[PDB]
């Protein structure tokens, strides 16, 4: 189907089925607790968690883009860091929200 | 206008007006020659540069997501990498069209 990068997760393919498992590792990701993993773009609170993914436009306007060969192939490398808005009146709620999924899978029983 | 991450680079409002001027440092684009820089959204082979950015789904989901609170504020820091296809006939000019735009700024004032 399509190259991993323009998946959509849903409840139909979840984030698991197009992005593999959340893990420590650097190849892993490493966000959503089990109701987003399950849900992917169906979670209730998804458009709360997009609204700090980069445009394709920022994506290679605000990164550090490299390319990195291993022995799986050629990799475009990306790394930055997305500033949040403290004055943004749901700014509690949005660091309460990114706490809930930052390697929530380390409690996962 | 938009927040950063959600900003689309045009003529009218270029790379360096968006996300500021290439540099070497973490939250510095390293990304663009001269005429991307001037160009963004309007470059002739954007759409051979977009086909590598992620959807919010797959930034998500494959991303290496952090917080850091510092001097400057919240900050969510994102790590990943987006495999190319070494199959597609297409993929050397890939490669050529990345290598041509990554750190271009250290050959130009």
């Amino acid at each position: 189907k399509k190259p991993r990068q323009k998946r959509t997760a849903t409840k139909a393919y979840n984030v698991t089925q197009a992005f593999g498992r959340r893990g420590p590792e650097q190849t892993q990701g490493n966000f959503g607790d089990q109701e987003l993993i399950r849900q992917g773009t169906d979670y209730k609170h998804w458009p709360q968690i997009a609204q700090f993914a980069p445009s394709a436009s920022a994506f290679f306007g605000m990164s550090r883009i490299g390319m990195e060969v291993t022995p799986s192939g050629t990799w475009l490398t990306y790394t930055g860091a997305i500033k949040l808005d403290d004055k943004d009146p749901n700014f509690k709620d949005q660091v309460i929200l990114l706490n809930k999924h930052i390697d929530a899978y380390k409690t996962f029983p």
